[PDB]
């Protein structure tokens, strides 16, 4: 499925070539402009535990997810991998779990070295 998919075709987009985070473009957004460090942006996602154990989605709240970006608020795959994209971009990230929850997780929602897996809708970004 997508999850395989990534692994197999995906975009390395770490500073480290490791892997860490890869990424497909699924829907292209429009214009050159893509967020700055400090843009407040806004998206739509689902995600979930690569085997799929655990599942969440921002449909779930009926609203979208927000957040600074690159302040460390999220995971910092999505610090990487939302910094990437255009508005009107939807993108899978596949991530390995140096780029998300470590060795130590986040239990008990996140087990110990977890990979995930999202599916991410960038709506707009507005500077601070
Ligand atoms: C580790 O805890 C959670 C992880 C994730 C979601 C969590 C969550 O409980 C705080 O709550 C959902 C269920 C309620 C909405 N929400 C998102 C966040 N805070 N509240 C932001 C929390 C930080 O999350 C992240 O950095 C990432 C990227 C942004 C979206 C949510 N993220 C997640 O890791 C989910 C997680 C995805 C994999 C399946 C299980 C949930």
């Amino acid at each position: 499925g997508a999850p395989a998919t990534v692994t197999e075709q995906g975009e390395d987009i770490t500073s480290k070539k490791d892997r860490g985070v890869l990424k497909i473009v699924k829907r292209v957004g429009n214009g050159e402009e893509t967020p700055m460090i400090g843009d407040k942006v806004y998206v739509h996602y689902k995600g979930k535990l690569s085997n799929g154990k655990k599942f969440d989605s921002s449909h779930d709240r009926n609203e979208p997810f927000v957040f600074s970006l690159g302040k460390g608020q999220v995971i910092k795959a999505w610090d990487i991998g939302v910094a990437t994209m255009k508005k009107g971009e939807i993108a899978h990230l596949l991530i390995k779990p140096e780029y998300a929850y470590g060795s130590a997780g986040s239990l008990p929602k996140i087990p110990s070295n977890a990979t995930l897996f999202f599916e991410i809708e960038l709506l707009d970004f507005k500077g601070e």
